[PDB]
Formats: structure tokens, sequence, C-alpha cells
């Protein structure tokens, strides 16, 4: 995603914490497509104000109740996995920042699908033309991921996000919008 094309999946004006840069399934290390994101809290807290939001604006698929997906321009599109209370259906505009879920707060729910967690977080994938896009060299809310670990490697040295030539440990982010 070029840069200014996607902003952070959680609120503008907000600080959510960000994890490394991880496939979709959690083992190897290409394509690397996804992030995890959450704002806080274990199995049982109370995420209804925690908004994860879209990356920009598009058409709305709600896979599941657990998963949607947000097709964009260029053939990319955003995925989010891991929610609860989806507030559009299949065929929705949402906008960028639109808020389109929580985080599930419950591990059933957040496991609708499949897959493994620890808690409470969105599971936000990079796709390309229908297929996971590797996350190094992409934008996001201006920032230029480096991703040349193994899934969720957290070494400074092979993730970090880059803004004006700075750049930023995983960790907690605010988010400034798409620049
Ligand atoms: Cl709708
Ligand atoms: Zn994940």
């Amino acid at each position: 995603s070029p840069n200014g094309l996607l902003q952070f999946p959680f609120p503008r004006g907000a600080r959510w914490h960000v994890g490394g840069a991880h496939t979709n399934t959690g083992s190897g290390n290409y394509p690397m497509s996804s992030l995890d994101m959450s704002l806080g809290g274990g199995w049982g807290s109370n995420q209804s104000g925690t908004w994860v939001s879209a990356s920009a604006a598009g058409s709305f698929k709600r896979h599941s109740s657990c998963f949607a997906e947000v097709v964009h321009s260029g053939g990319w599109s955003t995925t989010y996995y891991h929610l609860m209370n989806i507030q559009y259906n299949t065929g929705a505009n949402v906008s960028m920042n639109t808020a389109i879920a929580n985080p599930a707060n419950t591990q059933a729910q957040a496991l609708c699908n499949g897959g493994s967690s620890t808690g409470p977080h969105e599971h936000w994938s990079l796709k390309q033309n229908g297929s996971f896009y590797h996350l190094n060299g992409t934008y996001l809310s201006g920032y230029r991921i480096t991703a040349t670990g193994s899934s969720y490697d957290t070494n400074c040295s092979r993730f970090y996000l880059t803004k004006n030539g700075q750049n930023y440990c995983y960790g907690y982010y605010t988010n400034p919008g798409p620049n």
C-alpha cells in the first residue's frame, strides 16, 4: 500500500498497541501480511468502546460474525479477524476511519473461523488482488513498514516503522490518519 493510502485500523487520534508483522497463520516468514493490534484488556473485558476502524474507504464484506474485509481501490483490500459486534453487512460503503467492529472479548467468538489467540485483539491483514501481501515496504499512516524477520519478530533491526527518517519499534502508536 503506497504512502497515504491506508491508516492504522483503529480510531484516528487513538493510541493502540501494534505487534510484529507475521503471516496470516502466524508461522513462517513469507508473506508477512498481518499485524495484531489492541487497546487493552483480557478475555471478559469490556471491548464495546474499542473500535476496530477501516484502514481506508471501500466496499464491506462480512465473511462471518468475527471476520470482515474492506475492498479498496487498486486491488488492495484489508481484512480484520477476531471481531465481534460488526457494524456493517456485505455491500456497505465504509469510509476511512469508519468504526466497523470491536475486538472479540471471548475466545470462542474470536476464533469463530479457527486460529489461536491469547487475548482480545484484531488480526489485521493487507491483501492485493485477493492474495496476502508482504508488508515490507508498504505504508500505514505514513509510516514505512520494514519486516525482514520471522513471524511476530519484534527485534527492532528487523521490524520497525519509519517516518520522516526516524525508526520506531513495535508498541503503542497514536493514529494520525493516513499521512
Ligand atoms: Cl450495512
Ligand atoms: Zn495476527
